[PDB]
């Protein structure tokens, strides 16, 4: 592991304070502007539905990336919630009833049991089955989503090897010439996440990063502070 | 089928001839400029490392989508071509000699019976194991195309759930928030070729185009000229 206090003047720019991690594939070699936050645990919010999405495929509780959410007629205050949605489009909207309807069909124990399996975070499930991950009691660390996302993308987390790959899938988020990003965004009213990896030819660099975020004036940051690093280290043109 | 003479005006503007080929999935329509040259069947080229990467993977000639094949050591034109490939680079940059290891590997016996069960063109596999999709009596038309492409976007190709997810990862061009794009282009001496599909948020509409290609020069133009009639169709903003 390597500080590079030079990140800070991104956070600064745009009048805010956080912390980006990097790794580096081949080389296995970990790179962060604040070694510390970089190993403080906060609520996962929305990046939680990157296991949530796992296990219900495991357990058949999701289909595959087709199958239909039915919208359940309550009308909330985010447009795009209130529709029908898949895999891929729950992601991309981070429809939350949509997943609180798995936690619960997926069930205390064996939600307890597979966070438990795939070492993620505290592995502290505690509060509402289907909001611990909003307002409960689980707790991940920038550096621990790493060592998370890094057994996902290597197919050896303890799900099938079918439900790994429908939740990259479903992950996907910017691809072109240049490089492919598979990642889930977050964010809970004090901490604002984006987790994920960039594809390139020949190496994979995992990334995960989250700032403080009074206001979801902000929420832009998430992305734009990752990318100001990833083009400083010369990762993405 | 509607045929759709406006496009023409993007082919002409640049000094050029083709077809392009749309496929409304929801509403089982289907859009063209001219509806003769969508049923011209023609050498594949590189768009044959779809199927053939499917078959690879299916009888375990390739293990998955890291699994490196070594080059072997004959320094080719393609600057790209010389060096050790994955199926995402492999197809990325069209890397024929790769390809042509497969086609040994799998067979003349095997490779014609799997083409007979994708329903693939005029399923001819004449002569050479190795390139008769190059130079053979392998044809296929736009429309042929799209049908195979429908039953691959679908997992309905005889070959393995699994082969198909993986084929369809590697197809990977483009996405964005707007749009996802899997596609594979394709150049002989006389055409060029792009076929795929483009996936929004509730509808799927899958293209092949091919078009004269008289010179290298215009390669770009087969996505450049897709996307011109994505973009008057309103599909892609
Ligand atoms: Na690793
Ligand atoms: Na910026
Ligand atoms: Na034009």
């Amino acid at each position: 592991w390597q500080e590079n206090k030079s990140w800070n003047a991104h956070f600064t720019e745009h009048k805010s304070q956080g912390v980006v991690v990097l790794w580096n594939e081949n080389k296995q070699q970990g790179f962060t502007n604040n070694l510390k936050r970089a190993n403080q645990a906060f609520l996962p919010a929305s990046t939680f539905k990157i296991p949530n999405s796992l296990i219900a495929l495991d357990l058949g509780v999701v289909k595959d990336e087709h199958q239909v959410f039915k919208w359940d007629g309550q009308t909330r205050d985010i447009a795009t919630w209130n529709r029908d949605h898949n895999l891929i489009t729950a992601m991309k909207y981070s429809v939350v009833p949509v997943y609180q309807e798995f936690a619960r069909q997926i069930g205390e124990a064996r939600m307890s049991k597979m966070l438990h399996a795939f070492d993620y975070g505290n592995e502290d499930i505690s509060g509402n089955v289907d909001s611990f991950w909003l307002d409960g009691g689980i707790r991940i660390s920038a550096t621990e989503q790493i060592s998370f996302l890094r057994k996902l993308y290597h197919n050896k987390l303890h799900v099938s090897e079918r439900s790994q790959r429908i939740v990259k899938q479903a992950m996907l988020t910017e691809a072109n010439g240049d490089y492919i990003i598979r990642a889930k965004t977050g964010y809970d009213t004090k901490i604002g996440w984006w987790v994920g990896w960039v594809e390139l030819d020949d190496n994979v660099w995992f990334f995960a990063m989250n700032m403080d975020m009074p206001t979801s004036d902000g929420l832009g940051l998430r992305q734009a502070i990752t990318k100001e690093v990833l083009k400083q280290e010369k990762i993405i043109p």
